[PDB]
């Protein structure tokens, strides 16, 4: 986190858990999980997948150790419904920063 | 943690910490902080420091999160500690992983 963006505030989406119990449990506690996500320059991706992977695997980490040095936890359930949760929010950037990027102008 | 690879246990570096307090820390909990990394192949790495960022933010990913979902904790000190202990054995895991790669043999 030294060569990394962080991507603006973004209207989430309502996530689709087909695990009842994972939609319960993700509506009840949806504003523990994160607002904004962390990713590298789009430019160093040679696809999508690359991209999100990362930005999936950078943005956990980071609310993962914020969360346990404030001395609180995550369950198992709350990990799968934030790696999805993150998981759309990296394809969203991914698009914007490819396009945004990709964009000729001129 | 699927396109990633489980390096080795290994013997650990008694690591250096200037903070007295750090080292003390570390020492006192020193079973805490992860034995093996995970990474990606090193032919996807133009050099280390692109492998070793990435190898210290999956493995302290993965540690935290099993971490957390047990129901314990990381402090703010525990996680900078970690980062130190798991860079060096990236560092290490490069240098094999990197060798053993262009290695021309035959």
């Amino acid at each position: 986190l030294g060569g990394y963006m962080l991507g603006s505030a973004m209207s989430r989406p309502l996530i689709h858990f087909g695990n009842d119990y994972e939609d319960c449990y993700y509506r009840e506690n949806m504003h523990r999980y994160p607002n904004q996500v962390y990713y590298r320059p789009v430019d160093q991706y040679s696809n999508q997948n690359n991209f999100v992977h990362d930005c999936v695997n950078i943005t956990v980490k980071q609310h993962t150790v914020t969360t346990t040095t404030k001395g609180e936890n995550f369950t198992e359930t709350d990990i799968k419904i934030m790696e999805r949760v993150v998981e759309q929010m990296c394809i969203t950037q991914y698009q914007r920063e490819s396009q945004a990027y990709y964009q000729r102008g001129a």
